[PDB]
């Protein structure tokens, strides 16, 4: 059994985003809109349901632990039930929580070499909290091959590279490498159950949707239903495609690509304040659900128990 | 009318620490202790109450700006009601919030040479969010004098340095300056009004006692009730005066101290996750009501009328 615990998902920003006042964002806050807050992109993976392993560290991440009783399970005075951390990117949406564990270190973070290093110039993570008893003990994740936690023994993590979009803060927003971003393939090794992870999908080529169809589980990017969704709400001008998304709906779309996975569980994740998904009285949420596709939302549990 | 609003009234870690079973943290999650959970220390001014100064800006900021409507006016698709934030150090508890904040930038951010070389070299804040449009249009906070922001045209600041408590992360956390550490003097010019603000107070001399005594409110460090608190609730080894904490009770407290003060209104805030006085039920809450101080709370109003 893997034990999938969406912790947060919404994309940077949240849900309401605390500048935005948007249909979705002001129809929250009005009571005018039937749609639940959402905190910042993360999840949590267990093998055994006591040990687990952070995928992305979000700035709402003392929240998110208090929801999640797990989280806590009062060992000892100090106690957490976070025992490791995986990185799928250096973005500050996925970064930031570690500073709120600057109490609990050391911890083991598992990271690529091109996360590694804007972790260590220009938000220097891991230079600053080895100033808190050993700080992040940096596990390699190379680009190629499986790697395994001791605290899951279970769970084998297959990384494979996404289109770079390298964070804004770093030395190579400008010049981007393989191993910015990844999407991840967790394998319950006791029953060949297969999780695809992929909050940051911007683009998918034929050798993507290959290992696609040998998960059980989709867990994919959900961030707008339109490209040009930002200037629909008059809120941004940067589209999808610019900050490397693909929307849901048109040609290319995540509707189009997973509808050719009518046999996987389909949840979208890593959903931004605009999107008209969060809308539960919305068209968008009804051909969304019409196609097999869930909503993630905070709380979420996903139980994978077996391979099909 | 000076507004004061409390969005944060904890230490570091806030309360419940997310790592932290002791008897208040475990006693406020087994539902056995009268207490309410606080997020980590920010206060906000005004001087009509549309316009906002973020006093330090925490981890918990998304949180602490939803709980309170002024923040987001809804004049426009993007907006807040945070015009300009003060920082009194370089700590990771009162400059992380900043990184919430990117989608909003610029904003103007007032601190001294001290914490805006931190903010530059080892915690970066001012290079990472430039990116971000503009990024933290650094104002100079000197050591003498006083300052006044424009959307506050009433307010007027007046800092005083306090010893120096350099963050872990900091390069010269072994080589502490003046401009480290700030307790802030705010005076409505309109009244003669004044609030005497100073979360971290690890040492205080006969002239910081002479300008308290000019003060209506006397908002202060109440992070333990003894030195040895952290080894009282076997959760740590540092004392109160290695991080720079005067206690509340024992000699040179600051019981001991606002004991000279019976005319100023007196509130503890900055309270760490051990402190008794979180404890409703607690004699060491008693004692600190009897002698007409109040602990601080998240969403605590404080309002300055006039003079005394
Ligand atoms: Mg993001
Ligand atoms: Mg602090
Ligand atoms: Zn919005
Ligand atoms: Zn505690």
């Amino acid at each position: 059994m893997m034990y999938i615990q969406v912790l947060g998902s919404a994309a940077g920003g949240g849900f309401p985003q605390w500048n935005c006042n948007c249909v979705n964002c002001k129809g929250y806050r009005d009571g005018t809109l039937k749609a639940t807050a959402r905190t910042q992109s993360s999840i949590a993976l267990s093998d055994d349901g006591v040990h687990w392993i952070l995928c992305n560290a979000s700035p709402d991440i003392r929240a998110q632990l208090q929801a999640f009783a797990p989280m806590q399970p009062a060992r000892a005075l100090r106690d957490t039930g976070i025992n490791a951390i995986v990185l799928l990117d250096s973005q500050i949406d996925h970064t930031t929580g570690l500073l709120s564990l600057r109490e609990g270190c050391p911890h083991q973070v598992w990271c690529t070499d091109m996360v590694h290093q804007d972790l260590t110039t220009g938000f220097p993570l891991f230079n600053m909290l080895s100033h808190w008893n050993g700080g992040l003990q940096w596990n390699r994740i190379e680009l190629e091959g499986s790697f395994v936690i001791d605290a899951c023994p279970n769970l084998k993590f297959t990384p494979f590279p996404l289109r770079s979009a390298a964070p804004p803060y770093s030395p190579h927003r400008f010049d981007p490498h393989p191993g910015d971003n990844l999407g991840l393939m967790v394998e319950d090794t006791r029953t060949g159950g297969k999780l695809f992870y992929a909050p940051g999908l911007g683009q998918v080529d034929e050798k993507l949707l290959a290992m696609m169809h040998g998960a059980d589980c989709l867990l994919v990017d959900g961030t707008l239903w339109e490209d040009d969704e930002m200037q629909r709400r008059g809120v941004g001008t940067r589209t999808g495609r610019e900050m490397g998304h693909l929307a849901q709906n048109g040609p290319g779309g995540t509707l189009e690509v997973l509808d050719g996975f009518p046999r996987q569980r389909k949840v979208l994740i890593h959903i931004n304040n605009t999107n008209p998904i969060l809308d539960e009285n919305s068209p968008e949420r009804a051909e969304v659900l019409r196609r097999g596709v869930e909503v993630a939302f905070d709380g979420m549990s996903i139980e994978l128990l077996e391979h099909h």
